[PDB]
This record gives C-alpha cells, structure tokens and sequence, in this order.
C-alpha cells in the first residue's frame, strides 16, 4: 500500500518510532579482512527474517568523526524508525548494513573499492539478498536491489560509489554532501553522465535520491550540482520513481544533523526497490 508520489515531501517519522519496537531486526557485529585491514559492520536485519527468502539490502555510511557503530547508536537510533516502519507496513523488510571508512588507507573517497571487493562479498556470502552467488556476474546481476547511501562524508562517499559502481548498484541516497571531484557543478554532472554512459545502463535503472536540511551548509554545495544534473538527459527529475529517477528532498529548518538526516532516511527508503521488483505490488 506504499504508493509513490510525484514530489514527495519532507515529514518527520513520530515521535514514537524513537523508541524500540517489540517487532525487533536483530543487529549483528561482523568482523572481516579487507584490502583496508581488519574492519568491523553491522549488519540489520528485518524482524521475520528468513533465510529462504531474498532481501534487498542498503548499505549506510556514516559521517567524520564517526564509525560502524554510529547509526545504530544512542545519538541516532535509525534501526527503532526501520523496525516501526516495517511493522507498520510503510517499508518493505530489508537488509541494512552500516559499514565504515575507517582504518588502513580507507578514506570517504576510496571506500568504494573495499565495498566491490570485499563488503558486498563478505555481506552477501552470508545474508540472503537477491545475489545469487558474489562473483562479480552476481553481484552484478542482483544491482537492482541493492543500494547506497550516506550522511556528510558518507554522502561524499555515496556519489564515489556511484560513479565507480553502477555496475553493482542501482539506488543512491546521498544526504547532506557534494560530489567533490571537478572544478563547477558541470563538471561534477558530467562525471556522473560519463559514468553513466560507461555502464550501458538506461534511465530506468539507476535513481537517485538525495537529500539535504534547508539550514544544512551542504545545501549551498549540493544545490548547484543538483541543478546541473537535472540538465541532463540522464536523469527525469520526479520521486515518482515508475516514471523518472531523480528527485532531491529538502526538509524545511533542519540542520546537519542526525536527529534530523535519519528522517530523510524514513521519508526516502520506502522510494527504493520497486522498479523490476520480483513481487507483485501495485505501487
């Protein structure tokens, strides 16, 4: 009964879905050896989850200064909105992953190529998502479930995952951050347009679905950029999603700041999966 709109607009999850939910996804610690060293994630899983069936899964970065354990944390709390969202029938069961940045030579920028070579086959090898194996033809043939998104340099981090993964991920949710690799916001677009170009991929398979606060400085560097891509034929700006794939949410008086970017979190993830979706739903 989720039904896409055309602009949808920002609205805080209540107040209650702050506080835990009897109807808990269970949170489980990994720890992995990657071209970045020993590292550490957490992986979400839904309330009901079933091995034998397959889950679309969103992996969400954190910002500086912070780490794998941020979002389900005290100061965030994301998991208590995902577990009420998903009892409440207002976002599909999904796997989350909160990875980090951190440690060897990992930085916002590079992370990407952990992410290819060993999250994804590390996560997927062990969690049910629509991956049928995770050799690269597996990955690459489950793209249309899996997304990519994050807060401040783990907004940064997601425009890097996107220009270097589409062959691996087809949803993107940068909040709060620029893409920082060119001189203007053409520049910053028409990366992503060549990008996109490499991938052979059509318009209805890839979207992206940005956000920022109207009191978030990175509004004066996304805003630009956000502009130069709705210039290109690549993208059909609209959060109807069965129509276009591009669409940039920004919620009126908030600042930077989780207690405000994991609402954008609840307004935009309901938005995901539902294009060349393998269950019946009329959306």
């Amino acid at each position: 009964s989720f039904k896409y709109e055309s602009a949808v607009q920002y609205r805080p999850a209540p107040d209650s879905y702050l506080n835990p939910c009897p109807q808990a996804g269970r949170i489980v610690k990994e720890t992995y050896t990657g071209i970045n060293g020993t590292k550490s994630l957490n992986v979400y899983l839904p309330y009901g989850y079933d091995p034998n069936k397959k889950y679309n899964i969103f992996y969400l970065m954190h910002g500086g200064g912070e780490n794998e354990n941020t979002i389900f944390s005290n100061d965030v709390k994301l998991q208590n909105i995902l577990d009420h969202a998903i009892m409440n029938g207002e976002l599909e069961p999904l796997i989350v992953v909160t990875p980090t940045f951190n440690g060897g030579n990992c930085t916002a920028q590079n992370f990407y190529q952990e992410f290819r070579q060993n999250v994804i086959p590390f996560v997927e090898s062990k969690y049910s998502t629509y991956a049928e194996s995770t050799t690269p033809q597996g990955i690459a043939a489950s793209r249309m479930h899996r997304g990519f998104g994050g807060f401040s340099m783990g907004g940064l981090t997601t425009w890097y995952v996107m220009v270097n993964c589409l062959d691996y991920v087809a949803y993107f949710m940068p909040l709060s951050g620029d893409y920082w690799y060119g001189n203007s916001p053409q520049d910053k677009a028409n990366s992503i347009a060549e990008a996109i170009n490499r991938s052979g991929l059509s318009k209805r398979e890839y979207f992206v679905f940005a956000a920022t606060g109207s009191e978030d400085i990175a509004y004066a560097n996304m805003n630009p950029q956000i502009e130069a891509m709705k210039a290109l034929p690549h993208f059909d700006y609209t959060s109807d999603f069965s129509k276009g794939n591009f669409y940039f949410l920004v919620a009126p008086g908030a600042t930077h700041w989780w207690g405000y970017v994991r609402h954008y979190i609840y307004d935009a993830l309901p938005y995901f999966f539902h294009e060349l979706e393998h269950h019946h739903h009329h959306h």
